[PDB]
């Protein structure tokens, strides 16, 4: 009796929609919900002063105008940065290109008017607390990040910080995960009432050998392909559902962000997709009349 098996089909904005909007910004998130996304996917790191901010990389270089590790800088240092400084529609964030490539560079900083309905703070690195305040009713998928693949304490620390904040909200409509299994395990010990999805080790043990993942796991969040191996296949998704696990599929290089690819995944009975183009997926789901939570529609299986 797992309520996430009934939550389908989900349009989960990947970082708010990294190809249609500046990733991990209050703008991208607010936009993504207005377009009808069922859930927000985001990434969290911590500042020098133990503040959980929403940002994927461990450095601010790629998505902003600054430099250095997030853990190395004040929250006030990082809130001043232009979090759309390198955003190009259809290409996420690529620095070092002609300045007219970036339609939102400069609105955070005050040199260009914000789009109708938004203020400059909507284009900075936000506190996770701010996002939770802005979306009290919207479910949030939260991935724990670290500063390096060898710096395991940094993951463990963010998991400690995340459990505290999330316990204070008294909400349980989250899914918390990370690539680092220890970090998920540490989070599950400190916040046992928050749903989780396993790390790579848990994922591989379940996928390659059938070892059921950590208790409290309520979905598997998988790429489409991994090192040449097709992961989001109907046969695998059939097996996960049989064991009582929802399946959410992300892309981010492992497969295109296509109409065709999205449709393959929908047809494979995935319960949620994590698109870089969430507006696109909405159009696809609406045209196909696919069932959504609380909305009538057809089941692809
Ligand atoms: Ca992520």
């Amino acid at each position: 009796d797992n309520p996430w098996l009934d939550a389908r089909v989900l349009n989960m904005a990947h970082a708010g929609g990294e190809n249609e909007a500046p990733a991990n910004t209050l703008y991208a998130f607010k936009r993504a919900v207005k377009l009808g996304a069922n859930m927000l996917e985001l990434d969290v790191q911590s500042t020098k002063d133990d503040q959980l901010v929403v940002i994927h990389n461990a450095t601010v270089d790629q998505t902003t105008d600054g430099t250095g590790k997030v853990r190395d800088l004040t929250f006030e240092q990082v809130h001043e940065l232009d979090a759309a400084y390198n955003f190009i529609p259809g290409r996420h964030a690529v620095p070092g290109e002609p300045p007219e490539s970036y339609p939102l560079r400069g609105v955070r900083t005050g040199e260009k008017k914000p789009p109708p309905g938004y203020q400059p703070s909507d284009f900075a690195i936000p506190k996770l607390a701010d996002v939770l305040e802005a979306f009290p009713r919207t479910p949030i998928n939260i991935e724990i990040k670290g500063t390096s693949d060898a710096d395991i304490p940094s993951f463990l620390h963010n998991a400690k910080l995340l459990a505290r904040l999330l316990k204070k909200t008294g909400r349980t409509d989250f899914i918390v995960t990370s690539f680092n299994d220890l970090a998920v395990a540490k989070f599950h010990l400190l916040a046992p009432d928050i749903p989780i999805a396993p790390g790579m080790a848990g994922l591989a043990a379940y996928f390659l050998l059938g070892v059921k993942p950590m208790h409290g796991t309520v979905a598997l969040q998988i790429p489409v392909r991994y090192q040449g191996l097709e992961i989001a296949t109907p046969e695998f998704i059939r097996r996960a559902h049989a064991d009582g696990y929802a399946v959410h599929v992300w892309f981010s290089g492992t497969a295109p962000d296509d109409e065709a690819t999205y449709n393959r995944i929908i047809d494979s009975c995935a319960d949620g997709l994590m698109p870089a183009y969430p507006a696109l997926l909405e159009r696809i789901l609406d045209e196909r009349g696919i069932e959504r939570p609380g909305r009538p529609g057809v089941d692809p299986c």
